[PDB]
This record gives C-alpha cells, structure tokens and sequence, in this order.
C-alpha cells in the first residue's frame, strides 16, 4: 500500500519497502485443442473464382497441418526443460494410445471441461476452434463428388477468418520449437484465458489476482506443443500458481562508495553486492539478482522462485548495521571511482567522483541541488531530473516517502594502505581478514 | 567520412576513427489517438451471412476495446521508469478531468494539431483512424431498428481492413504490457513518423538525419499506452532527440596480451579494458561499455546517453601511451592463453598462443599470411577470412585505411615472478603499486 | 543414441555424454526474388466501392515498396558484420549493373534455376511471388484508361491474400534494419525451404539432417535485405553448412563444493569453470561457453563454430584427473557458500550449505532423500522434483542411465589458512603456486 524508502549514507545503498509479493512456486497445466478434419484430396476442374480462393485457403490449412507435424515429430529437449517440465510429463500421457479419444469424449457436446487423465491428473481441456465440422460441413460439399459446387462469397471470407488462428499458432510454434512465451492471444484469448482463471481449483483472491494482471501471467505461461493425431491438435498452456502472497518484499539500491582525496590514486572504493528484489518467504528471504525476472505492478512484485536464492532473514541486517555480526555482508572493492546514479523507486542515488558535474533540477526552477563528491542521495519530492556528466536521469514520479539516514561513510573507516582493493565477491570479514593479515607484516617491522 | 584504423603491437588493440556521433539527449513526446465509437448492444434476428460477418468482426472490436480498457487499469512500474518518464508524464496529464476533450476539439476537423496541454507541453497530436465515423455511419443503422439492414460484401471487407490496425495495437500493447519498443509499424507508420518529423520542432539538418534513418529512430523511441476514455484511444510516441551531432567517435578493440615461453604455466597475459564506442561531447568523452546500445548506419553512431559513462578527454591517451600519467589505464591480468580474434572495421586482431593454427586467406589464394605466438593484426586489402583453430571469421570488406603502429609487447617489460596475475578490473598503477609492494619482499631477503 | 552421465563427487562435477554433434562451419546464400510491377499513377474517378477496395490495397503496396527503397538506401554496418559477410558479398554482386538482369533472365520461365554471378558464386535464385504478372494483367486495365474498370469480389479478395506476403516481409525488414535471424516462414516457407534444402550442393545424408531439423535451421540462418531495383526485390538467404558431424559432444555441468565446518567463516570453497558443451572438432574440442548458442535436438547438438573456443582435448582430463599435468584445469575460488543446485540431463547436484533445506521427492511418495551439507547428486530414476531453499526443481525424465563416481571432495585437500580465496578465472596450478607462496612466509618464522 504505502511504499516507502530508506537511503544509508554510511554504504551508499537505499532500500525501496512497502511492496507485497507474488511468487511463482506452481504450475497449472491446460490441454488446449483444435478439432481438424484431415480432408485429404479435392478433385477439381472448376476454374470459378470463388472455388479457386477455397482451394487456397483449403492449401494453407493442410500446409499448416502438415508443418504441425513435422514439428512434434522433431521434440525439442533445449535448457533444462526444468520450467516446462510439468507440461511435457502431460505430453507424454496425451501420447499414449486412447488417450487423445478420451479428451475427444469429453468435448463432444461442451467446449470445456475437466478430464481425469491416466496419471492422475485433472486437466482442464478446451476446445477452442472447430475445423472438423466447418471444413467437413461447409468445405466438402464443395471439392468431392468429381465437380466442385460454387461456394458464396461469405464462405470464403469466413473460412479465411476460422482459418487464421491456425496458421498463426502454427507460424509462433514454429519459429520457437514448440515452447513459446509469454503465451500469445492466438495460444489463448483473453477470454478463454480469464475463463480458465475461473476454472482453476484455486482461492477466489487468487482469481481476482490473476484477473487483473492478466497481462504479467501470460508473461510468466507457457504453451507447450504436444501432438496433432487423429484430428486433433492438442498443446499445453502452463500458467503460473502464486504460492506466496502478500509477503513484505523490498528493493536494494547500491551504488559505489569512495573516499574523495584530491590526489588521484590515492582513493579506495566499495560497493555493497546483492542489489534487487528481496521478498519474505516461508521464514526466509527469497533473493532475486537477475534484472528481467520480477514484474512490478503497482506495489506488487510478480516473481518466479525458479530464479532465486533464498537466503536467511539476517541478510536483512546489512540494510541497519553492516558490521553486524549475525550475517556476513557482502561488499566488492575497487579503486575506480568513475561518477554513476541509481534511480531508485522514489528518488536518485548519486555517488559524484573527481571532475564530474552532477546536479538536481526541477523541470522549471532549473538546478536546486549540487552534489559534491562522495555518495549522496535526493528524493523525488521537488526534483525532476539527475544529471550526471553528460547523462540525464528522470526521477520516478511516484507518491511515497524517503528518510535519508545520515551516517559515516564507512570507507572512511579503513586504512588505505592496507585496504583490499580489487576483491569482487567479498565479506565485511573477509576483508577484515586481509586487513589483519597485512597488519601482522608491519607489525613485525 | 573517411574511415581509418591504427593497431597498437604494443598493447594488442585498435581504434577505428572517422565515424560521426548521434547520441540521443532529449526526447520528444506525441500523442497519438484512435477516435472508438462505443457502440454497444446489437440486437439481431437475421441470420444473413453478411450480417454474421459484420457481427464477428464487430465482436472482435469489442473485445479489443475491453482488453485495452484492462491494460489501462494496470498501469506498470517495472524497470526505473526513468526512460519513459517524459512520456508517463504525459500520460498523468491526460487522464486529467476536461483534458481529452481539448484533443477531441482540435482534432474535429483535421487529423494533425498541435496542442497545449495544462502543464504546459505543446505536444503535436494525431488522428490516425476514425472507427467512430465508420461505425456510427457504416454499422449502426445495420444493428440497430430491431432488425439489421443487409451490408453489401464491399462493407464486411472494409470494416476488417479498418478495424485490423486496431486490433494490432492490442496485440502488441497486451504482450508488453503497455510500453512497446522499437515502434511498430502499426503504432505509426512510415507516412506518419515522416510527417511528425517534418513537423517537429527540430533544425532542417535535423529532420533530414532522422528521416534517412527511420529504422534506427524507430528502435531508440517508445509507444506508451495512456488512456481509453470517452470514445478516445490515446498513446504516446517517444521519439529520440539527438543533441550531440557530428562529434568525433571511435571504437576501441582489445585482445589479450601475453608472453610466448616454451614452457606452459611461465606465461603472463594482460588485457585493456573498456572496449567499445567513445564519442567526444561536450568537452568529455561518452563511453558505451554495453554492445547493443549503439547502432551504426554509414560512418553515424547513434547511442543513447542513457547507458554511457562520461570520461574525461585524456581517456583517449590511452591509445598513445598507455604509460601515460593523466590518465590510469585500465587493464586484467591472468595466465589465460587462449587464442582468439576480433574482427575489427577494417581488419582483424589474432592473439596467437599454444598449439593453435592461425591463419589469414584470400578467396582465391589461400592462405597468405600464418601467425605466430602473440598478438598481431591483419588489413582487409587482400584478407577475406581469419582461421583461429576450428573457427572461421570474415573481415569486414568496408573501405578504409589501416595503420600498423609497430611497438614491443608491455607485457614483456614486466618480471613474470613479481607479476600481479588474476586482477580484473585494474589499472597500469595498481599493477605497478602491486609490483613495487611484492619487490619490498624480496628486498628485505 | 544411448544418453549417459556421470557424477563426479569430488570436484562436485558432472558430465551428459553420448550426444551426437551438428556444428556450422559454412555458409549456403541464396537469392530470393519478388518480380513486382512498379505501376504509378492511377487516375481513377470511379467511387464504386469495389474500385476504392482495389486502390486502398494499391497504395499498401506503393508503401511497401518505398519503404523497402528507402530501407536499401540506408545500409546497416552494425555488429562485426562476420556472420552475414557471405550474404553482404552476394548483394554487392547485385547492386552491380547488368547482374540484376541475370536472374531476371534465368526466371523467365521457371520459378528456380541455379546462377553464376560474376564473381563466381552459382548461387540458386527463386521466384516466390509473382506481383508484376498480376498487377499488370488484372490491375492495370481497371486503373488506366481514365476511367476504372469494376473488378469482381474474388480479384478484391485476391489480392489482398498476394500482396499480404511483400506487406509482412516488409514489415519484418523495416525494424530489424534489413537482417532477420530466425528465418520466418514470410521469408521463406517450410516448402520452400525443404525445396532449397533438396537443391543443395549437400550430401544426401546433409538433406536428411537439415529437413528434420528446419526449426534449428530457421534459427540459425540469416535473411539479408538487398536490393528493390528494376521491378525486382531480392534478399539474400544465408542457411548453415554443418561441416562437424556425428563428433561426440557432451556437457560439463558444475556446482560449488565448500568445506562443511559448523563455524561460519571458516569454510571455503572451489567451484570448476567452463561449464558448458563441448565437443569434439578436427582433433581438438570445440567449447561454447555461452548458453544460447547451442539447441539440442534429440540427442543431436546444432551449435555455431562462431561463438566456440579451440581447446586441446586434453581439455577433458579435467573430467577424470583434476590434478593432471596435461592440462591445467580451471576453477574458481571464494568463501560464499549460499545453496544451490544444476539440473542435469538425467539427474541433479545438489550444493547444500548452512542450514538449507535440501530434498529429493518423488510425486506419489514424497521425500525420498535428504541432502547433508556438501555437494552431492542424485538420478532421475524414481525422483521427480529436487527442492532447494523455497525453490523446487524439476528433474529431466529423460531415459539413460546415471553414474555415481564416488570420491573425497577435493577442497578437503586445502589448508584453509592458506587457501587463496576470492581468485575467479583461476587454474589449479595458480592456486598451488598462491599457496606455495604463503607457505614460505610461514617458513621462515
Ligand atoms: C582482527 O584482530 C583483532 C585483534 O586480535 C580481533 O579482535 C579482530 O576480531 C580481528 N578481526 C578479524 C576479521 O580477523
Ligand atoms: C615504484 O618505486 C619507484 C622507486 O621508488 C618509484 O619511482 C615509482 O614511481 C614507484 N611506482 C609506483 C606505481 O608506486
Ligand atoms: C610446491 O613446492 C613443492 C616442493 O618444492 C613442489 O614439489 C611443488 O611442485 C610446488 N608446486 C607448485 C605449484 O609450485
């Protein structure tokens, strides 16, 4: 509801809070069908127009079929096949013998409806396109019987619109192996898709969620082609399950701290790692470092636990105290103090470096804020614009309130002689270690 | 212009010079609506084929009116917010009470005004379609009166002509929830983004540049969804302002640097760091450290400032002295000797090391020219391709002059027993401050 | 044929052998052409609503042929160019005078027919789209002679379902600036290119491969925009040449192995590097360390010698001997034991560190093994799942058969006092030498 934000002085890093999780921790699998008819040849010596544009439109579909099936006769095994794994278990069972007739069944009268299959799973099957009754009922009259009839013109605009779902599911499975996602409305339409949430064995919060971030499940869906068989073409639709809700999830800002010696090369530099979205999780934190794996919309985070790391819920104690004993924080050091900003959720880190000009500006009163050297950090109460040498920045825009934490820059409190630059993935300890270490050979001279 | 390339023997890099800069500094906003018609119920009896096919394709309006309305709901918040920022401002501002109608107004008679918004932002405004007088014209007197009017077949196939464009901005709106980049066709096509660049507020020279480079443009701008709301679709356009034009650029190439003993393991390596594109501005240097920010069409680079580092000028000493003190030329250490080549514009580097078969041939000829252990460079006058073990590389056949500047190898000025090796990102100092703190050791025995 | 794996527990490593490589090494251009009309002006007073249907779809081909003219004018010179040189050499051929009428000449009368350029290159050229031969016959005589012939519904219909295809090519072309990578079926369909597989200067055993596998192919081809000139469009299509086959390859999968002492901080830890597929090429090992450049397919690996290093096959004594002196095995070193785990082809290691839940479930059975702290793995015989943390796996149920290596975890062999922590890309011998070195400081007091 309330975001808030914390910028620390002492490390250079702000924490972004008040966001409530949605963490993948489940898959949904969905049997989608596509009734075909495997019309074969169509003797026709009529040269009408109308029959010629059929027979083409009649082409397109058997090329498709045609294509759908040299692509499950080819079965992708690329990545790990660890996200898709639970939609590829259901295509081996739509493999076996009678098992396609037995979704065949159960959409013989409905659309949709729920299927016991012979592993034990309840998959919801649709219907979702029925070519076999328009090609055999509107289509055959007109290429058997040696002559064909003439078709009106409405038939053949109306079969290149039922058509076209085909060749276009056809064109995205084709380019993408099978696997395609986000799912696409030609896999599943909006309204088939929010008829599906309905459909699900799952909480009535949990259909109003998904309903309104309809657009952030098909990014994290797939849809698995499985077989064409027996007029029938089946695939798989794998929606996320959101195991984790409403959990407090926060978002770690970094950016370099140096010291600001006016002699060049006499400078030391750190930076705190781990910077992203942290979220609690079933009495730990769930850390996600990759950039693209957490949607955020509107105070919600959207995240999958198949890219995290889940971390006790100490690692939250670099954010009060970073010489804290119960976790140990992770710092890299460096001497390369090249000046940078950080957009943050409700304002701008800026850590400003020898000769660089950097500044604050509201879009009319022009510059209000002139960073000196080292790290600071402004709200976007006020301020518009960063800029940072000849780079401008623009400050999020949204409602909500910073608490700048004055403190200590901690890099002061280092000797340079001694300090350990150059270590990436190192600890506070470590780095204290390699301070005690270089103190013992002065010690004994 | 000219294009010229100089290989450094000392360091195992090249720049390549004469290309002119294009980095994006500004940007310019513009909306763009489609006039909806908000029609709702249709009540009919008739079965007639047209009369079907004005249905389903009326259908198809309204759910992509629908989907539009739900993507609206959701307005996202991923990334930083901070390169759409001028655009989501624009956004806040239409969804203020009274402001979509004075867009309403201007576009009563023609399809292009410029208006002034109440924050004061003259943004130029544009009615591409007009779904609202084809179907109140068109469509209503064939749904309404109870029973529908029969269209002639001309109305069913323009109606999907028309309503497709629609229909294509959902798609790609709904995929991306809202924010869409390059910008498609379907958000503006080709007529439509010539004439706002004819109609911007930009120099002559200017208008020129972007429109002989549609496609770049294109690829650095966005199309932000905004609001549907009292028979109005509107999005804004983001295109790219480019206030840093002509300036010097150069990209810079590097290859690993190590020694060639006899005897594996007794081997020291070394590799410049900050390879890429650098262009003079505003009295500094624009470094793009990331591949893909920079497309480059004839001899133009056009960055974004966005994802640059600002550097001081002397940061081009570096490739005429390395042992330069204005500047602390960065480099990595190792004992990785792995061959490897880099195809520069005019040429090729070879870091020749072990077993490996180098190699340069002409098409014809063959081989003309065997490397040998170390680094070294080849010009494409009379070069086609590069062997470097089992991998085939093709030399750029662009025009162009290169310079070898012979020099001896600086890793051969350092003592391998005192070397720094495993250092990343390090400068020639550090090494040498590392190499003058393991000498005291030693000095001391 | 036959999938195996083997585990190996002391550098907590694993290995997928009994894959069959398909590595590129060639190129196969060839040009695609689209004979089109360049008609102009079209006086038309006619309103009748067929003729305006007609002249709307003439001016979405007018448009799309000025933007391929302009997108022709603007020559892309982005990236190396060293994929795409082969196809850029052929459009430097066609930009030549006299050679457009070449293959304008061989097509007269067939859709394919085998060219020698003057350059020497034979390439296969094709007529897939024929719009000169049906603007000129059915569209001229209905826009000149002042007034407008009514042309019937079907030429309305049909003409749109022509010039769809020059509409979607140049559609693809205009946002990726005139090179596509996969190959859409727009470029070029599923039959035509099994078509132009059959007419390949290839083996019969190349045909086989590369026609049950088009989907890779399309991935791994090129689309290269030319030249619009003379009432022909010409775009090169550049398909790969595998000349590595049937080479054995196999997958290096690793996993950090720290030490499991109950004192944090007192643990270290050592992971093995260059994890990826290799495979064996000409005598040495071609490995690809990136992930994405690889699809497997059934056993085989299609893998592009471009993004490859050229290592000796010692490389893979890493594999049985980690302190081998034939070659110097690479790993990496720090103190950061957070928990993780790899999925592999036929099972999963598991790193388990501090107080991690980690477990192996079976769906019906539930937890059927519980991971101590240290690297370990288990099959996918009779597991299904492996969680992690608050993160749960999914086990490839790939058939083939897993090998345990049992063996004492080689970080056991360290002192941690002197165990060079924090190295990255360093070899075994690099940290023997680092830990020979602070053994003589030891030494001497
Ligand atoms: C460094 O030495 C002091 C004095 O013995 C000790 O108190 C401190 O804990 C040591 N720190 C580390 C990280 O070893
Ligand atoms: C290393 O020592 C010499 C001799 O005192 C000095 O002249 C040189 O500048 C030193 N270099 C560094 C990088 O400390
Ligand atoms: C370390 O020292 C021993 C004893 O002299 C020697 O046998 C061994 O090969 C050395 N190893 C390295 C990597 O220097």
């Amino acid at each position: 509801q309330n975001i808030t934000e914390e910028f620390y002085q002492s490390t250079c890093s702000a924490v972004s809070k008040g966001y409530l999780s949605a963490l993948r921790t489940g898959w949904y699998t969905s049997v989608i069908t596509i009734e075909l008819s495997n019309i074969k040849e169509n003797k026709c010596n009529g040269t009408d127009a109308k029959v010629k544009l059929i027979k083409q439109e009649l082409d397109k579909y058997k090329n498709a079929v045609t294509d759908l099936q040299l692509l499950m006769q080819s079965t992708p095994a690329t990545g790990s096949g660890s996200a898709i794994a639970s939609g590829v278990a259901v295509c081996k069972v739509l493999h076996l013998e009678g098992e396609v007739n037995k979704i065949k069944s159960a959409l013989l009268s409905t659309n949709k409806a729920v299927v016991s299959l012979s592993n034990g799973v309840s998959v919801l099957t649709s219907k979702v396109l029925d070519l076999k009754n328009y090609i055999d009922k509107q289509l055959l009259p007109i290429v058997n019987k040696q002559s064909c009839s003439i078709p009106n013109i409405e038939t053949v605009i109306e079969f290149q619109q039922k058509n076209n779902r085909l060749l276009e599911i056809t064109r995205e499975f084709s380019v993408n192996a099978g696997v395609t996602t986000p799912v696409s409305t030609y896999m599943l339409t909006n309204s088939e898709l929010l008829s599906l949430i309905n459909d699900m064995p799952i909480t009535n919060d949990q259909k109003k969620l998904m309903s309104n971030n309809v657009q952030i499940v098909r990014q994290q869906s797939y849809s698995i082609m499985c077989i064409i068989k027996e007029e029938v073409l089946a695939y798989v639709v794998q929606l996320p399950l959101y195991g984790v809700i409403d959990t407090p999830c926060w978002k770690l800002h970094t950016s370099p701290l140096c010291t600001t010696n006016t002699k060049e090369g006499s400078n030391i530099c750190l930076t705190r790692t781990d910077r992203g979205w942290y979220c609690d999780n079933a009495g730990s934190v769930s850390f996600f470092p990759q950039a693209e794996t957490c949607k955020v919309q509107s105070n919600r985070v959207f995240c999958d636990t198949m890219n995290s790391l889940t971390l006790p819920s100490e690692v939250n104690l670099c954010n009060v105290d970073i010489f804290n004993p119960k976790y140990d924080c992770k710092i890299m050091t460096s001497k390369t103090d090249v000046s940078s900003s950080v957009i943050t959720s409700l304002g701008a880190i800026v850590s400003c470096y020898g000769k660089t000009k950097c500044t604050a500006s509201n879009k009319n009163r022009g510059i209000i804020k002139t960073f000196s050297n080292g790290c600071d950090y402004v709200s976007n109460k006020g301020v518009d614009t960063v800029s940072v040498g000849n780079t401008l920045y623009y400050v999020n825009k949204q409602e909500g309130k910073s608490l700048y934490v004055k403190g200590e820059p901690i890099i002061n409190f280092y000797d340079p002689l001694v300090f350990p630059s150059l270590l990436f993935d190192a600890s506070i300890s470590q780095v204290n270690e390699k301070i005690n270490q270089s103190l013992a050979f002065i010690r004994k001279s």
